[PDB]
DNA sequence: CGGCATACG
DNA sequence: CGTA
DNA sequence: GCCG
């Protein structure tokens, strides 16, 4: 078992998926603190959980395995012995969680705006909407399509979703084109929102393109909210239902084609995979990797990749289809 | 102990 | 500060 | 919280 995520095949659905919940939980607590280190260690235990062959069925098995210290150890024994963590269980039920949770899930509102509204005395979506003047404009949208955005988008969404994104784009840019990444890109059956990338086959016709496609979405009447030069759009779109429809969460970035197979691997994820990659290149390889491209600081060079396949040759880890990007 | 990914809106 |  |  290898350290870094990155090094491994890491598949959708697994052999520990109560064990490695119950250690999310955990991380998601810690980011709730501020302890971006204890969030990190406990990712990297669920995560090498997800990428063994069968299920851990006794401590002894965690001996040697990374990122397995007295604490998570100590999480799976319990779970082991009595199918309840104590810690986890704590956590689960305690009102700082289950509020944070809450306030965090709300598109516009992060750890440190939740955690104030927090020590504030806030604990529910109507107090906040009781006092809607301490709300950003983002935050209002966010709130207000709080519970269509709290409903999985399903693939069997995102079709139709794609289509509508393509006709827009193509008559802002025709001969321009659109990706399905995320989280859907790996194989996920739903997710919280849709992403999408976009570029075009010729060498800078994309720039400022984003612009066009969002003017075009919004005038077909399909635009909820977004934040409108820029290159990311992070929008609430109106997605048909039977005899209705619902608002969704759909992200857009544009990237020269260039940088399309970095845009690609950055946006394909998973969050925790890309760390991962990026931590693995700057300390073990010594280059800087980012969504944009990879960086040699010695020789002051960018490597030019044409394919995802060329960027985890040219960082010498074995390729992993998006399918296996599942950290 | 230092480090923990990296960027854009 | 928010967002991916 | 864990690794190197
Ligand atoms: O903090 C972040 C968030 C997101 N990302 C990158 O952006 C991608 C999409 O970010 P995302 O928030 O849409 N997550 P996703 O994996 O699609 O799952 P879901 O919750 O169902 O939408 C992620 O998969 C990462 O590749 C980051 O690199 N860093
Ligand atoms: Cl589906
Ligand atoms: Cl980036
Ligand atoms: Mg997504
Ligand atoms: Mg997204
Ligand atoms: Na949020």
């Amino acid at each position: 078992m290898p350290a870094y995520a990155c090094q491994r095949p890491t598949p959708l659905t697994h052999h520990n998926t109560g064990l490695s919940e119950a250690l999310e939980i955990l991380a998601e607590a810690a980011g709730f603190e501020g302890s971006e280190g204890r969030l990190l260690t406990f990712c990297r235990a669920a995560s090498v959980l997800k990428a063994l062959p069968s299920p851990v069925t006794t401590l002894s098995q965690l001996q040697g395995l990374p990122h397995f210290g007295e604490h998570s150890s100590r999480v799976v024994q319990e779970l082991l012995e009595h199918g309840v963590c104590e810690e986890v269980e704590r956590v689960r039920r305690s009102e700082r969680y289950q509020t944070m949770k809450l306030f965090t899930q709300i598109f516009g509102v992060g750890v440190k705006t939740a955690d104030r509204w927090y020590r504030e005395g806030l604990r529910t979506l109507d107090d906040l909407r009781e006092q809607p003047q301490k709300l950003t404009q983002q935050q209002k949208a966010g709130l207000q399509h709080h519970q269509d955005l709290s409903t999985p988008v399903l693939r069997s969404d995102v079709d139709a979703l794609q289509q509508v994104v393509e006709e827009a784009v193509g008559q802002a840019l025709p001969g321009a084109t659109v990706t399905l990444t995320g989280g859907f890109r790996r194989g996920k059956l739903q997710g919280a929102d849709v992403d999408f990338l976009i570029t075009h086959p010729k060498e800078g016709q994309e720039a400022g393109l984003l612009p066009r496609v969002m003017c075009r979405l919004q005038d077909q009447g399909l635009i909820l909210y977004h934040q409108h030069a820029f290159e990311r759009s992070f929008c609430i779109f109106r997605l048909p239902q039977p005899g209705s429809w619902k608002a969704v969460r759909v992200d857009l970035v544009v990237a020269p084609v260039s940088q399309f197979p970095f845009a690609l691997l950055g946006w394909t994820g998973s969050k925790l995979f890309q760390r991962e990659l990026r931590r693995f290149s700057r300390k073990e390889k010594g280059l800087w990797l980012n969504s944009h491209g990879l960086f040699d600081p010695e020789q002051k060079t960018f490597f030019q990749a044409a394919s995802e396949e060329d960027i985890f040759r040219h960082l010498g880890l074995e390729y992993l289809p998006p399918e296996q990007r599942n950290a």
